[PDB]
């Protein structure tokens, strides 16, 4: 640690006094997990908005074929081929 | 691909022009994951409604024993035995 | 099973009559998964409230460094060291 930064943080540990072991365990779990969970939600919200706004959802339902194949069908075809999927989305790789 | 179906889809790739690599990565992640996530939510909503409406929740809380064992206790007993659990629910297998 | 407890439960299986195999599969999935999911939500709500109420969020954003390091940065440093993280939170282990 940078001692000057520790000097800012160390005093804030007093704010956790009186919490139970269970509370501190939950807090530690949260500290370890929240950043990835928040990032994934942010990215998925961005994706969902694009998918609806650009018109994709008009032909692609999650689990039923309509005008186009379901997203289940698409996901099956591109399982383990995300690089190729991105290339398809960019117009660089033809449809499978 | 069916060329006649490609003729419908290929033009829609123009709707993704101007999006960043990060946006396209999020979109691809979404395409790969959403169908399973949507199906699991749909199924879990169906299950939760049955569980409450049929009266199960009156005797079975998630993590505390009341009239009957907690769902944690039940899940422990049936861990790796979902086929047997379904048979129990149907009246075909006696309680453990 | 305790026969006296089976006598309470067995009759309630009549409440599942007329449900499809798919409905019963969803119900069994729910029975197997809900207790852990409910416990984890309860714990994470407790943690989130502590984190905000005690002032931690004023210096620790999820994915950007501000006054203090991001929670992503913290999680990286403490990956596989949750015991040490808890000890740090208690004032027992110095910062890394
Ligand atoms: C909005 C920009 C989108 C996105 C992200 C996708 N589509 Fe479509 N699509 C349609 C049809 C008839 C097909 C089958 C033909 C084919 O497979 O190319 C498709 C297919 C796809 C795929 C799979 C590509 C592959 O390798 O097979 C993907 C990833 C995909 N789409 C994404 C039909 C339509 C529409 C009907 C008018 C509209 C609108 C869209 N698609 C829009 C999008
Ligand atoms: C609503 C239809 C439900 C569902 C899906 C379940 N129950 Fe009960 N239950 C009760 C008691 C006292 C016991 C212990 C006796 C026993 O174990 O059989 C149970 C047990 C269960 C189990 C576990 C079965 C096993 O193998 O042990 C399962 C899967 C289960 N229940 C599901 C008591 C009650 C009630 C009190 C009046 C009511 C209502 C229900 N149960 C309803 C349901
Ligand atoms: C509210 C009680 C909290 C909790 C749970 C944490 N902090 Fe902070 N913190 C700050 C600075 C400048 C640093 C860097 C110095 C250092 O690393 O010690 C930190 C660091 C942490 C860590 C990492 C500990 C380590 O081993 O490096 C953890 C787990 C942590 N914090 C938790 C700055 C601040 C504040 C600015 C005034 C406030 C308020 C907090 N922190 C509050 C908390």
């Amino acid at each position: 640690v940078d001692p000057a930064k520790e000097a800012i943080m160390k005093p804030q540990l007093t704010m956790l006094k009186g919490l139970s072991d269970a509370e501190l365990k939950a807090l530690a779990d949260f500290i370890l997990r929240i950043a990835k969970q928040a990032q994934e939600k942010q990215q998925q919200d961005v994706a969902k908005a694009i998918f609806q706004q650009k018109g994709c959802g008009s032909c692609h339902q999650a689990n039923v074929d309509t005008v186009g194949p379901s997203l289940a069908k698409i996901a099956q075809a591109y399982a383990g081929k995300e690089d190729q999927l991105i290339k398809f989305l960019k117009g660089e790789a033809p449809a499978i």
